[PDB]
RNA sequence: CUCUCU
C-alpha cells in the first residue's frame, strides 16, 4: 500500500542516508530549537533514523524546517518524513532483566 | 540506505 507517507501523522519522523559515524548528540542538537525532542533512535546499519519530538507542532514545524533548510549530508541533500509510526520508544531486551 | 526485521 501507500501508507509510507504521511497525511494526518505524529511526533516521529524518518531520516535515511545518514553520515558514516553520526552521534546521537548532533541529530538531537537539531531537533532541540523546534520543542523539545522526546527521543530518537539509530537503524546505524543502513544509515537511517527515527527522531521523536515532545509535541505535534514542534515535530510539523521540525519536519517543514527540514524540508525548507535541507542541512546537507556534507556534500547532498538529507532525505526526511514523518514516521510509518506513532510514539518512539527504546527500551531495554528482555534478556537484561533475566 | 523508506521504519525500531534478518
Amino acid at each position: 500500500g501507500d501508507s509510507r507517507s504521511a497525511g494526518v501523522p505524529s511526533r516521529v519522523i524518518h531520516i535515511r542516508k545518514l553520515p558514516i559515524d553520526v552521534t546521537e548528540g548532533e541529530v538531537i542538537s537539531l531537533g532541540l530549537p523546534f520543542g523539545k525532542v522526546t527521543n530518537l533512535l539509530m537503524l546505524k546499519g543502513k544509515n537511517q533514523a527515527f527522531i521523536e519530538m515532545n509535541t505535534e507542532e514542534a515535530a510539523n514545524t521540525m519536519v517543514n524546517y527540514y524540508t525548507s533548510v535541507t542541512p546537507v549530508l556534507r556534500g547532498q541533500p538529507i532525505y526526511i518524513q514523518f514516521s510509518n509510526h506513532k510514539e518512539l520508544k527504546t527500551d531495554s531486551s528482555p534478556n537484561q532483566a533475566r
